[PDB]
């Protein structure tokens, strides 16, 4: 094959061609090993599973397929995007044979050795791509992609296995062995998924009304004291002056509250000392409790208060794929997404969803009400999904279950019953010289080798173009504001590629 | 006709032929009578309705159509099942004419007397089959099926009738009168319903991740005290070591909590003294409160704690259809289902669904949180339906209403807008000799008679066969464990057929 | 023989006695006492040497 | 597919004399057992699970069956003894140790 | 193929009984594959 | 679990991706290399 990293733009669509160079280690010394969770008293982090002498291509992020300029051209001109078809092919395979002697390494080719590859089309192996983890292609085409090892978790009681846990041998699956001259390819077509909304809203959910007129609908207003012991019922029509009490056809989407943090220089002091695992929101399944990390999307902060915002919802990214640091106290090192663009439809995460009457009033008992911190779907709800980001996951696999509810992935992207297959790859073992006399012991000695090559991924994306008849101009993503002396989305002098800021798809706006 | 109790197995499907012998009494002395609820102060048990001189075939349970061996063959080999078409036919009718004299009964045939039968295809009569009640065919083909009387409830205020209550005369409907030589038949085809899931899950909903890698997503971690008056925000990436705080695309299904009981010999003492109607979960409609008996399905107990389990959710069955006892204090008499197979997707019923932040924190106010005992559908929820059992109902009728939410029956089985019709049957009255002089009084004297015959039911079921590429073997339903000297699912010496244990459809497992 | 003459089974289908005119859940133990009679012919072709 | 009880030679056969009347014997079978109590592999066959033909007075039942090849029975005895098959008038040419 | 018209269910080979914490017919942490118990073909029964 | 009987019918054996390795040991240090032209000879004894 050849090197296609370009993307070509079409009427109502685009294909993104990307190409990388990959290295495949020999994992687990050609063995299926049984991994388990860490030994401790905390039952939340425990797991049971297996690790395989296999590797898998994870190309699922947006910045793999798009360049920052292609992404800009995408998001400024377009209302929606969804994938249609995909073509993955793998070529220019060569395996290298490593020999270390006298603290001195020597690498050589083996032209006849094979690498075996198969894609799981029937989804019969545990699907690990949904969870957004490392081992994705780099965003920068000159980088080289180390193929991550494949391992999976199975049903468990703490670290030990429950009776229903399974063991999948990926050798039991038919594979295609590939030498240097050989090459692998398959094509895949996405099932219909809804377009992502690359637009924001011009209108607030509650302001959809005509501001110049009044409603014709009367409504109860208040009880008043008429006389000494008597009462009087007051009714009123909602007027363009009073929009708070007014009839509406729609409601905000489902809501799950989350605690606030003070995210900015002056406010940073107002924070209490606490941790997410204590004061945050969480859901528990079986005997484990799990932080609800993205949760249902909600506006991250109020209007005019950018520095007090929700701790749970917002995503965050590293400005380089290669950083080894797993915790940091400075926010200039990492990129933090802003969910404010769904504020019209989605209520902010900080404040409660609403208030409910908790009792039946009387002259003896005044009426009481309570806040709604969590709300499940009610008739007449509308809400926006968390937008996709240049650095965020493209898709997830909707689990195989009897029942789904609006199954868009809570991290972002496109949920699918039949997502892109997992593509597995392995170095077929070549054993070292036997003992010249027949032995029954297992063969532990293999020729140390790895394989490298190129993989091209081609995805045809369907686009919904803007038609915007608003008079005045719109917000668009521009490189401008920042340090002028800093060139953004370019390599450093050391050669390190970096992403200075996160980029989402919602800029253009549309009437609600 | 002939006697078909066999079932024949086909590629991707099976038909279950069953045949029974039925007796039809003459109910209400050939009268429509007005029944009402019991007289008392409790308004929950009150009702208003009518009872008709009619009877109806209820074949809706699984063990009517399947034998325990057919059921085993079904559940071990198959991932899913749904009904396709059905054929009900009724034949070998003969009516018997009873005369009692000198405390001595004499039964004789009447060849010319008729029995009239109609199926309600347009669903214009109150549909009583959904609720799982007695008068179903026996599980054992040699038993004889007494056809239950038909009566229905109408809209009511306590025992007395509201203005909108209705009165349906089943005579107003066209019927087919049938003598001995005559026979009745009709065929019916199910509307598309989703396959039931006859499989469990190999994976937990939260463990879908690759255990060998780390996420690339940063998230807020904790607030710390930096200096004296200052604060510091800590962010962290979720690592394969810490799976509790990690990003996930999905959430457990809707949840409604239920109280716990201690179900086992040692734990039985830890129970407090209470009743379901007090400490249990319930829903109220109009002025009545109703126990929420099945509720939304949830795992009945934690892993490694089989003896502390949810009191509301689990179904229970009698090991014989004929037991007259309506209350019992021993659990060896009745069969209790275990819902544990949905534990990966569905959170256990005992413990809360999660926790929500209840306030906006500050240095003045530490953050507070509360448990979520009940949760409505949120975006990104997935959940399993309660599985069907050999002894449980096959279908229910989804009510005719503007709005449904995932309308699978909460007891189990397949919900339908247009379920199998109700088949009504009656003994046409034959009056005793008149007075030879014309009188205007009503005719109360009828020839005492009943009718019997055979009814065959044939249902074509669509099957989804297993393809399981896991290496190691799977759990399957076997007769083994128990008392060896006890032969299970067989008659006793007295001739009584018995079902020793409940059998569900979820044994085979599949990756989530 | 591996496949000898089949076993021929025969039964009197039960005809139940009058029910209770009110619906009961108990098993039906009361049947019309009856038996059946008839003729059966058997014809076997034998091969002779 | 049902336990076959005809092999064992028991009562309830047709009478030898055509004028007699034949009482049809009850069907019952034995299953795998440990003494009187049942072993785990014992089976229970419900003969109702099998398709049957219901028959009234006017109705009648029939089926035909063809035997698989079996050897003829030997309706003859033997004229010769197994050891006397030899020619009595001659001697063998075979020597043997004595 | 089986055609079994017995009413009640039959013995079948299941992974169940044993140590639950032990997963059977799978590799260890060292990578050694193992067969925990012998498996024969006679489970289903038929009239003699 | 599903079957009363089994017997084999036909069989196909095939052998492929052959590569021979050429071992040289010197200075207590082993070196393995391919020989692409070397042969491996194979026959099945059909006549027993």
């Amino acid at each position: 094959g050849n090197w296609h990293c370009d993307s070509q733009w079409l009427e109502n669509g685009v294909v993104t061609r990307t190409t990388r160079t990959w290295v495949l280690p020999s994992y687990n010394n050609h063995l299926y090993k049984r991994i388990q969770g860490p030994s401790g008293g905390d039952n939340n982090n425990k797991f049971f599973g297996f690790s395989t002498p296999w590797g898998y291509f994870d190309y699922n992020r947006f910045h793999c397929h798009f360049s920052p300029r292609d992404w800009q051209r995408l998001i400024n001109n377009n209302w929606g995007i969804r994938p249609k078809a995909m073509r993955f092919r793998l070529f220019n395979i060569q395996v290298k044979e490593v020999t270390v002697q006298d603290s001195n390494t020597t690498i050589a080719n083996n032209l006849t050795s094979t690498v075996q590859v198969f894609a799981d089309k029937d989804y019969q192996l545990p699907y690990v791509l949904g969870s957004a983890t490392e081992g994705t292609f780099p965003p920068f085409p000159a980088d080289i992609y180390t193929i991550p090892q494949y391992g999976y978790c199975t049903l468990n009681y703490n670290n030990e296995a429950v009776d229903r846990s399974a063991f999948y041998c990926l050798d039991y699956f038919p594979s295609d062995m590939l030498r240097t001259g050989n090459n692998f390819e398959f094509t895949y077509t996405f099932e219909d998924v809804p377009f992502h909304s690359m637009f924001a809203h011009n209108q607030t959910l509650d302001r959809l009304m005509n501001p110049l007129v009044d409603q014709y609908l009367w409504a109860f207003s208040s009880v008043s004291q008429a006389g000494s012991s008597g009462r009087a019922l007051h009714y009123s029509r909602a007027t363009k002056t009073n929009m708070a009490a007014q009839y509406r056809n729609w409601l905000p989407g489902p809501f799950f509250r989350d605690q606030q943090i003070f995210t900015g220089a002056s406010n940073i002091t107002k924070n209490n000392v606490f941790s997410v695992w204590e004061k945050g929101k969480q859901w528990e399944l079986d005997n484990r409790t799990n932080l609800m990390q993205p949760g249902p999307a909600a506006a991250t902060t109020f209007s005019g208060e950018p520095d007090r915002q929700a701790m749970q919802n917002t995503l965050a990214f590293s400005r380089t794929v290669y950083d080894q640091t797993t915790a940091t106290t400075d926010r200039n090192q990492i990129l933090i997404t802003n969910e404010d663009e769904i504020r019209p439809t989605n209520s902010v995460g900080i404040d409660a969803w609403g208030a409910v009457p908790t009792n039946n009033q009387s002259i003896v008992t005044p009426g009481t009400r309570a806040a709604v911190n969590n709300q499940g779907a009610l008739p007449g709800m509308v809400w926006q999904n968390r937008d996709i980001y240049l650095q965020g996951p493209i898709w997830a696999k909707i689990p195989d279950t009897d029942n789904h509810f609006h199954p868009s992935p809570l991290i972002g992207g496109f949920g699918c019953k039949h997502p892109p297959p997992q593509i597995f790859i392995k170095n077929t073992p070549v054993p070292a010289n036997p003992s010249e006399t027949f032995q029954t012991a297992k063969v532990a000695s293999f020729i140390n080798q790895y394989s490298t090559g190129q993989c091209t991924v081609e995805i045809f994306w369907e686009l919904k173009k803007e038609t915007s008849k608003r008079w005045n101009p719109e917000i668009q993503f521009t490189s401008n504001f920042g340090n002028a002396a800093d060139i953004q989305f370019a390599v450093s002098d050391t050669g390190s590629y970096s992403e200075p800021r996160p980029i989402g798809t919602r800029y253009l706006t549309k009437p609600l």
